[PDB]
């Protein structure tokens, strides 16, 4: 005959019990159950208004932990994964308070207000499920300093904020701990790239790690001057120029400097593209460098859009330019605030 401690593992059926705990104890108990090693990963936990039931693999150990054992038929864990949005994976009360989620390379960046920080672990879980390939999850603060670096804290995965982001056929090395970069601008950067004609000389102030010059030069044989004050951003921009050298039709000239110092010393350009830092007014200067087109990005309250257009026109007249000015909503920034672009066509 066999030893009992050998036979005890032979039962072929599924586990059919769980523990019933008060919701206020749930997290505690979950931890306990994992630590003791009797948490059944094959079934879902469930809840009602007062209680949670966790599936367990050993009801005797469970009783030895002082937990109420119940016999229930619990849902099997999903094998297939049809979720497509974050909201599919989170309670609405938690999802609604999350900020925008961004993917940069293999880094996920999300805003988590203090009052749902307590739900961090489910949030991470959700993100990891929605994006199996991300290696880093960072919580988003706000921008700081002249270089407009975003406050970020790694809350899951590798302890790093550098990656290579793919966009519009180019490779963009970023280090989010040292530079500003917005993946959401992909569309814009494609759009302008299509608008540009071969033979143009183009100026991009506030160029960052030059994603705009890169996309433009990717699709058009043009010369692009890029001006950026952040030397870390400049470094990464040089590395990006090298990384994409074989797939660019156009040429890019990187200038490390202060836009407001550099631009008055430059010749003028066919087209100027100004991804202006939020709150900075560079309209006069950037327009002053444009001969045919200006694309001037700004952030404007929806009650101020018309005023914004009026002010652009005013500056056009002040510089003695005859212009067509078109304002586009580029994205929803805050409630009642838009990231906008003034397309200025200078008439001849």
């Amino acid at each position: 005959h066999h030893h009992h401690h050998h036979l005890e593992v032979l039962f072929q059926g599924p586990h059919m019990s769980g523990v019933k705990v008060r919701r206020e104890d749930a997290k505690k108990v979950l931890e306990l159950l994992k630590s003791v090693g009797i948490l059944d990963g094959k079934r879902k936990a469930i809840r009602d208004e007062k209680y949670v039931i966790f599936p367990v693999t050993d009801t005797n150990i469970a009783k030895s932990l002082g937990l109420e054992v119940v016999d229930v038929e619990l849902p099997m864990r999903p094998e297939r994964q049809i979720y497509k949005n974050l909201e599919d994976l989170l309670p609405r009360e938690i999802f609604k308070k999350l900020g925008r989620l961004d993917i940069v390379g293999d880094i996920a960046i999300v805003s988590i207000p203090d009052e749902i920080l307590s739900e961090r672990e489910v949030i991470v879980s959700a993100i990891r499920k929605l994006y199996p390939k991300v290696k880093v999850i960072a919580r988003r603060g706000f921008h700081s300093g002249l270089y407009r670096i975003r406050e970020l804290e790694v809350i899951w995965g590798e302890n790093r904020l550098h990656t290579i982001h793919k966009e519009n056929g180019v490779l963009i090395k970023v280090d989010l701990s040292k530079v500003f970069f917005n993946p959401r601008m992909k569309g814009e950067r494609y759009r302008i790239a299509q608008l540009v004609n071969d033979g143009e000389r183009i100026l991009v102030p506030f160029a960052g790690v030059i994603p705009y010059p890169l996309v433009i030069a990717r699709f058009k044989n043009v010369e692009v001057y890029a001006v950026e004050i952040n030397e870390f951003a400049v470094k990464l921009a040089e590395e990006n120029l090298e990384l994409n050298r074989d797939r660019l039709k156009g040429k890019i000239k990187i200038i490390h400097g202060d836009v407001f110092e550099v631009l008055p010393n430059l010749p003028n350009f066919d087209r100027v593209v100004s991804p202006t830092p939020k709150g900075v007014d560079a309209l006069s200067l950037t327009l002053s460098k444009a001969e045919k087109f200006l694309h001037y990005y700004d952030f404007v309250h929806e009650s101020e859009i018309e005023r914004f257009r009026e002010r652009v026109l005013e500056e056009c007249r002040r510089q003695g330019k005859e212009c067509r000015v078109s304002v586009r909503k580029v994205s929803d920034y805050k409630p009642h605030v838009y990231k906008v672009c003034a397309d200025v066509e200078i008439l001849s």
